């Protein structure tokens, strides 16, 4: 049950914001991650982390159209290629491959995930698992509203729809 | 690539023969696979081994018509219970669930996997990974008359049909 609101930014004007409140700096990741079609409300990604030499495979259900609102499951897989392979042979094809540059940072019960998507742009994510939307909603907006986001800067889109729409 | 012959044997009598001739030891595991049902002539299972904390998820593809030759693709899990609902939330049905005891040798150029099958019985996989399924079916039926092993001990179903 993750929470969740994207923003459009642009990296260097937010770094300085976020250094403004220093936040603890958790993990950097290069991801590398591919989508095999599935009917809506499911997600299927093979992610690979470049840089950590570690590799997953993520389901997930959307569970509002905000994009908002996540189940998921994931486990650690041995081998990127190999997965992709299974799966295709499974008779998936690849909606998608998406790479991106990821730095986690953690506030108090909040996650700050900032993306730079090739070919896309600039995002935080701002996340919260929890088992209760609108209290997370609002702690997530009250984040947001103290850096200085506005709703103009929502980006309800998946990264999967705006690859395919670019 | 594989090769593989599977034949029905006695567990204890097996190894007593076995063991005359100096194998090589590898490892024991305790599995349980659990099989998605796929279509023909295809094969998916998640394997979990309990003893040595190992899952691995395994695809293969039989390419004879005997069920001796497979191009296999498989690759270690971090969870076995994940994997199983994932590929359930995905629409992929349990064919079936198989727990087996294996020990596993290797034997002039050959790997042996004696298997205690629960609900089933006990058999041997006498295998090569190898791109010559007819030099390779000759080297594992060397080991296996040598092991005393005959074509009327010859498994050709597979697991998931003896079921
Ligand atoms: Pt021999």
């Amino acid at each position: 049950s993750e929470v969740e609101i994207k923003f459009k930014i642009k990296l260097e004007d937010f770094l300085h914001t976020l250094n403004t409140f220093n936040p603890e700096f958790v993990r950097y990741e290069e991801q590398e991650d591919v989508y095999f079609e599935v009917p809506r409300p499911k997600l299927l990604r093979i992610r690979g982390v470049h840089n950590l030499k570690k590799y997953y495979l993520t389901f997930k259900e959307i569970l509002d159209e905000n994009n908002e609102e996540f189940y998921e499951v994931e486990f650690e897989i041995g081998d990127f290629e190999k997965a992709v392979e299974v799966f295709k042979r499974l008779g998936f094809k690849i909606q998608a491959t998406i790479k991106k540059k990821r730095w986690v940072y953690k506030l108090n019960g909040v996650t700050l995930e900032v993306n730079r998507v090739e070919g896309i742009g600039d995002f935080v994510d701002i996340e919260v698992i929890s088992d209760s939307p609108e209290e997370a909603k609002e702690k997530i907006w009250e984040v947001a509203k103290m850096l200085g986001l506005k709703e103009e800067d929502v980006e309800p889109r998946l990264y999967l729809e705006l690859i395919n729409e670019l």
